[PDB]
């Protein structure tokens, strides 16, 4: 549905970066949305109003939803700030998610213009 843009093809790098085996050790928790029913989160969407994940924002980039990089940077800082707001700061998924998010920023740290 179009060629994505130089900034976009650098975006879709990183997101294939962030789904790949290099990284799951501690990307895993965020492949797919929160199930919070089957994780007894029941509070979870009463907290977290915009929820995000990275097979959401794979969707996205496949279906030309993001229009520019910025647009896909804030929903992946979204999950990660989902995370941040969710979850006791010393808990080990935030660990993970501070972990895949150092890998994010630095590397769209090296968008090309
Ligand atoms: C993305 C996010 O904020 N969450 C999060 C999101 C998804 C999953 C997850 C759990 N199980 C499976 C599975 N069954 O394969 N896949 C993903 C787990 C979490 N963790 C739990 C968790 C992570 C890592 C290590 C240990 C645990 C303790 O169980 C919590 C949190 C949550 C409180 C909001």
């Amino acid at each position: 549905m179009g060629k994505l843009s130089e900034q976009l093809k650098h975006c879709n790098g990183i997101l294939k970066e962030l789904l790949s085996k290099k990284h799951a050790a501690y990307a895993w928790p965020f492949y797919k949305p929160v199930d919070a029913s089957a994780l007894g989160l029941h509070d979870y969407h009463d907290i977290i109003k915009h929820p995000m994940d990275l097979s959401t924002v794979k969707r996205k980039m496949e279906n030309r939803d993001y229009r520019d990089a910025q647009e896909f940077a804030a929903d992946v800082r979204l999950m990660f700030s989902n995370c941040y707001k969710y979850n006791p700061p010393d808990h080990d998924v935030v660990a993970m998610a501070r972990k895949l998010q150092d890998v994010f920023e630095f590397r769209y740290a090296k968008m090309p213009d």
